């Protein structure tokens, strides 16, 4: 349709917000863990930061896939 490509763009770009939110969340845990080891319970932070990283990497693959499909749609 007329807005099909525009909608694809908007939907693919929602992935950027996922990445941003997860990146900051991972950063919040980094500065938090840094203070604890400076002064334990970092194992829980390590487990979550590693989860966030795996999801950030997943999103990055999704961005490449999504943008590639747009390129094919536009060719």
């Amino acid at each position: 349709g007329s807005m099909t490509i525009s909608n694809m763009e908007a939907d693919c770009n929602r992935l950027l917000k996922q990445r941003e939110e997860l990146t900051k969340r991972r950063e919040k845990l980094s500065k938090r863990r840094e203070k604890i080891v400076k002064e334990k319970n970092v194992a829980n932070i390590n487990e979550e930061m590693e989860s966030l990283t795996a999801n950030i990497d997943y999103i990055n693959d999704s961005i490449s896939d999504c943008q590639a499909n747009i390129m094919q749609m536009e060719e």
